[PDB]
């Protein structure tokens, strides 16, 4: 398991926007947080959330199964990194 | 934790190869396994095994810390699966 905090600092999200190529609105919430990977300390990771979800309140996490997906190469790859509570 | 099989049927790798763009030679060498994604069956996915690794046996096992870096946009990226036994 992949251990990942949201630290007091990291609670809020910013906001990116734009037009696709065809004219549609879009808007993005992005968050950061902490993830161990084994080195001497945890790197900062940001995050793209889904539509309609709220920033992780401050705390731990590991990743959820759904952030998974297999790649147009045949090789597993992260779609978008899904947190649930530890 | 994420569940990946190898079958008995999956037990090889093959080898491909080439030169990169200043003229060294490289091997990579490719095994396949089945990994749990949470849908009705498990998915076929692609593994490229690391330099003078062999291929991994038959049997149950989950992915390594070391599978995972910090892409060039800031965000998690899978850089190979690495492989240990369940």
């Amino acid at each position: 398991m992949i251990k990942v905090e949201i630290k007091p600092s990291q609670a809020q999200f910013t906001t990116r926007s734009g037009v696709s190529r065809q004219g549609k609105p879009y808007s993005l919430n992005e968050q950061l947080c902490y993830i161990d990977l084994g080195n001497e300390y945890p790197v900062l990771v940001k995050i793209t959330l889904d539509e309609g979800q709220p920033a992780y309140a401050p705390g731990l996490y590991t990743v959820h199964l759904s952030s998974f997906k297999v790649g147009q190469f045949g090789s597993l790859m992260i779609d978008r990194l899904r947190l649930v509570p530890a």
